[PDB]
């Protein structure tokens, strides 16, 4: 579905969006919350959050659009392998434009490379910069 | 890119996400608000709308995000083809799982197949069903 994998050194862990039945360990999303900050403190990153409503009965509903899957899977590497480790990840969906970018200033201000397969692409996150020219 | 075509005996018309100042046809839009409400009526559809928040000093700010270009298409092939014509769409990315749901309903509630092809794959909706048996 809309899964991402990090690879360390041979190693794979799977990550999904977020699913309250199944959480990921709460250091994981305190890392996320915590990169995000940084990364709007430090480089002006424009922090994005999604959410929908849908026409329900007796009013309306609002639900928070989980984040994607990818941002989980970085923060996960960040937290578990060494300072300026490359960070693998694969997508089976194409990568969102959001994502990309969150992806291109997590390269340039935690200083690893990321290197994530997606659907369609081999994009190679450099100080800030992708290998794709942001088009995909 | 989000563009969408529908193909009409050879005719073509491109569709982008909404844009205010490149606006489409007023009698467009509002096909799509009813066929959107003929859903809710005959199914129970749950019509979403998608926003975005950035967090900014000065205000922070949310953003409606327009509706994915593929239902413009098909409003407007409904309003300019004849009854039970089939609707041939092309879109330059996947189509996502709520658009391939709409397009599943369309097909059974107004009576026309549809021909989608998406960044991957044919899709045939038929009856309320489609081809790709919804793996795509
Ligand atoms: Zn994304
Ligand atoms: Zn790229
Ligand atoms: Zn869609
Ligand atoms: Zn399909």
């Amino acid at each position: 579905m809309g899964c991402s994998w990090i690879e360390m050194d041979g190693k794979v862990h799977k990550f999904t969006a977020r699913d309250k039945s199944h959480p990921e360990s709460k250091e994981i999303y305190e890392k996320l919350s915590e990169v995000t900050r940084k990364l709007e403190r430090e480089v002006g990153y424009v922090a994005d959050t999604k959410f929908v409503l849908h026409n329900v009965d007796e009013g309306e509903k609002v639900q928070m659009l989980h984040g994607h899957s990818e941002r989980i899977a970085i923060a996960y590497g960040l937290l578990r392998t060494p300072d300026r480790a490359c960070l693998r990840i694969t997508k089976n969906l194409r990568v969102c434009r959001d994502c990309h970018t969150f992806c291109k200033l997590v390269s340039k201000l935690f200083r690893r490379d990321i290197v994530m397969r997606d659907a369609n692409r081999f994009h190679h996150f450099e100080s800030g910069l992708c290998s794709c020219g942001d088009s995909w």
